[PDB]
DNA sequence: GACCACGGCGCC
DNA sequence: AGGGCGCCGTGGTC
């Protein structure tokens, strides 16, 4: 019923667009609207109408802002729906379902979404009201952090094009040579892709032991936990998983990167989803940039392929031990203080446990081997299956869960706090007020309800690490414009920066400060850095 | 060509 | 039976 304008809208107005297709660094623009004051704005080209608006207001506004930065445009995102009712319940991620709960539909017409994103605002921002701790994260964090997104997206990163084409044929050829073993050891060949044909082989031909079940169907497992205990005494097993490994990094990674790059860039370009997640933390599609191999030596290859621009460097930042300071600094415990304050690692120490090793003799890949233990023993891991991952006795694996706790009688009694919140309140939150409704912690079915417990006090200790790293990303932003660098990609509690040669380690030293001192907890926040020419060789 | 579910697995 | 994601190929389908 609004009233039909001849374009431009006047400022302030909410936008309305509609792209060929999800990504805005390779969508068409087929046409653009706004909304403002009882009117509406119907563009008659979309492109060159582009250059009229001063500012992205309405749903998607990072997707649009992306598309201007790409033809040219300074065209900063503002108020966005989405965000206001991502904050009030993450479970809103997408624009089809805030609209049918907000009121509204979302359609492919242009007008109709700048008119349901005017629509959308009004009432979300009354939803909002008396809500100052949502409020001040919109504000001071999710909004600004859009306008910081969007720059990321259309900045895209540098890949080794050439080097990932020379290590598909090569990585084809060893992968030849282990289908051809197991095909072999099973007499007969079939599709080893195919996990429901490799059950029948393992299981039902050879005759291995089934240990577990898959998850919805229920069938006999062929995972890795599954075939690790398997492998040492099956040379057939030993075969599938390094065969597992290879068409893992050469079908995810290898092949389809390089032909991700865009013709006018020239670079890699990611985007990073600012309403995906539960916790509140970002993710990253089309393609996954936050998933990239780091563990294994061949995966590291891989990484290698990730460098920066000439007479650029790459410099790589991460927090250390970001979710146990975090807890320690939400439960309160005394002692779990006391340990960052002398400087000691959770990491290294664990390490040490597992294989018998002096603190001065533990290796990277050691130490990376722990985070798994520490993260999963203080999440609920079952006994059981920290015996399985580490060759030890189930006996010895109850021990640790047990000694992991008594140091620390804090923690125990945040989480029975925090669970008891989500139960009667229906929602746990991290520490800046950021929410997730968690109705399942009353179920009568155990498996259900202790995972939804799981999921719950969770939330608190992985979304205050989610928030800590969206201000800092934040603040660091406009510091790295002025100085002539770049942010790239950002990995949960990582941030990727691209900087001049001859300014790369300001930038290093900088961007250090800036991610320590963002928002001072109970525990100092460190942040390990690094500089060189590719992502791998960035992190030591 | 593409949706949906699933198992499986890469990273944090 | 740690949590949070996204993409792969397969299977079945449309
Ligand atoms: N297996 C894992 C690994 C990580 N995380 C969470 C905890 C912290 C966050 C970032 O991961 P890392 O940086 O790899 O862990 P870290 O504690 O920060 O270790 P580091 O000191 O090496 O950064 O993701 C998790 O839940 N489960
Ligand atoms: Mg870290
Ligand atoms: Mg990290």
């Amino acid at each position: 019923a609004l009233e039909e304008a001849p374009w431009p809208p006047p400022e302030g107005a909410f936008v309305g667009f509609v792209l060929s297709r999800k990504e805005p660094m390779w969508a068409d623009l087929l046409a653009l609207a706004a909304a403002r004051g009882g009117r509406v704005h119907r563009a008659p080209e979309p492109y060159k109408a582009l250059r009229d608006l001063k500012e992205a207001r309405g749903l998607l506004a990072k997707d649009l802002s992306v598309l201007a930065l790409r033809e040219g445009l300074g065209l900063p995102p503002g108020d966005d729906p989405m965000l206001l009712a991502y904050l009030l319940d993450p479970s809103n991620t997408t624009p089809e379902g805030v609209a049918r709960r907000y009121g509204g539909e979302w359609t492919e017409e242009a007008g109709e979404r700048a008119a349901l994103s005017e629509r959308l605002f009004a009432n979300l921002w009354g939803r909002l009201e008396g809500e100052e701790r949502l409020l001040w994260l919109y504000r001071e964090v999710e909004r600004p952090l859009s306008a910081v997104l969007a720059h990321m997206e259309a900045t895209g990163v540098r890949l080794d094009v050439a080097y990932l084409r020379a290590l598909s044929l090569e990585v084809a050829e060893e992968i030849a040579r282990l289908e051809a073993e197991v095909f072999r050891l099973a007499g007969h060949p079939f599709n080893l892709n195919s996990r429901d044909q490799l059950e029948r082989v393992l299981f039902d031909e050879l005759g291995l032991p089934a240990i577990g079940k898959t998850e919805k169907t229920g069938k006999r497992s062929t995972s890795a936990a599954v075939l690790e205990a398997l492998r040492e005494a099956h040379p057939i097993v030993e075969k599938i998983l390094q065969y597992r490994e290879l068409t893992k990094l050469k079908s995810t990674y290898i092949d389809p990167l390089p032909d991700l790059i865009h013709p006018r860039t020239g670079r890699l370009h990611t985007r990073f989803n600012q309403t995906a997640t539960a916790t509140g933390r970002l993710s990253s599609s089309d393609p996954n940039l936050q998933n990239i191999p780091v563990r294994t030596p061949l995966g590291q290859r891989i990484r290698r392929a990730f460098i920066a621009e000439e007479g650029w460097l790459l410099v790589a930042l991460d927090y250390s031990q970001i979710e146990l300071r975090v807890l320690a600094h939400l439960s309160g415990d005394e002692n779990l203080i006391r340990v960052f304050q002398e400087g000691r690692d959770i990491h290294t120490e664990t390490a040490s446990w597992m294989f018998g090793v002096p603190r001065e003799a533990v290796d990277p890949l050691m130490r990376r081997a722990a985070k798994t233990i520490n993260f999963g023993v203080l999440y609920g891991m079952s006994a059981h299956r920290l015996s399985q991952e580490l060759a030890i006795p189930y006996e010895e694996a109850q021990a640790f869960i047990e000694r992991y706790f008594q140091s620390f009688p804090k923690v125990r009694a945040w989480i029975e706090k925090t669970l008891e919140e989500g139960r009667r309140r229906g929602y746990v939150e991290t520490l800046f007020g950021r929410r997730r409704y968690v109705p399942d912690l009353e179920a009568r079915v155990k498996s259900v309800r202790e995972a939804a417990e799981r999921m719950a006090f969770n939330m608190p200790v992985q979304g205050t690490a989610a928030d800590l790293m969206k201000l800092a990303m934040v603040k660091l932003f406009p510091r790295l414009e002025e100085m002539g660098a770049r942010m790239l990609l950002q990995v949960h509690d990582e941030l990727v920066l691209e900087a001049p040669k001859e300014r790369a380690e300001a930038v290093a030293r900088l961007a250090k400060e800036v991610m320590e001192g963002v928002y001072p907890l109970a525990v100092p926040l460190e942040v390990e850095v690094g500089i060189g020419e590719d992502w791998l060789s960035a992190k030591e």
